[PDB]
């Protein structure tokens, strides 16, 4: 097991709008359990993953990070009588069908409260916004990553070799613009 490579982190979680080539989606997750009215981190549950490449046979897209995330949750063997808060830090927001699947998951697993904190919004000008609205309606808390979340991911998920988090240019500007955009999506 290895932590995330720093250049991988930086390349993927960079929130600058005017670059291209971030085809992947990285997803960092943490789990908390409610213990006497206090959320308590379960640190064995921490991890990260990314979207998969398509199989050489063709026709099918590579499995999206969000589905793989949903794939592993049952193996956590969470106690259905207990309460958990599951937080994902994602480089991109979910596509519509991933949002739909995530909405179905949280619908059927009331022991989980899902929080999605995303570096960037992927809006395909199609159903993406519907998906975010639908996921929020099902009870997911969707928000935009700020300095605080980026630093946390760096400290927690990245192989940093003691180096502190160094914000890239415009991190706060972009984050503020995205928060506004997300507010407009979720009230729209
Ligand atoms: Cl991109
Ligand atoms: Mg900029
Ligand atoms: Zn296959
Ligand atoms: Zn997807």
């Amino acid at each position: 097991r290895h932590s995330m490579d720093p250049p991988t982190f930086t390349f993927n979680f960079n929130n600058e709008p005017w670059v291209r080539g971030r085809h992947e989606t990285y997803l960092c997750y943490e789990v908390e359990r409610m213990h006497n009215d206090t959320w308590v981190k379960l640190n064995q549950r921490r991890g990260f993953l990314a979207n998969q490449a398509p199989h050489k046979h063709g026709f099918l897209e590579g499995r999206h990070a969000e589905l793989c995330f949903l794939d592993v949750i049952p193996f956590w063997k969470l106690d259905l009588d207990q309460d958990y808060r599951v937080t994902c830090f994602t480089s991109w927001s979910p596509c519509f069908s991933c949002a739909q699947e995530m909405a179905k998951f949280i619908s059927k697993n009331k022991h989980v409260s899902l929080c999605i904190k995303t570096a960037r919004i992927y809006d395909d000008q199609g159903r993406a916004q519907e998906g975010l609205r639908t996921l929020a309606e099902a009870g997911a808390k969707i928000s935009i990553m700020t300095y605080s979340e980026f630093k946390h991911c760096w400290d927690t998920f990245v192989d940093h070799q003691g180096a502190p988090f160094q914000p890239w240019d415009g991190l706060d500007e972009h984050s503020q613009d995205l928060s506004g955009r997300l507010r407009a999506i979720l009230q729209n």
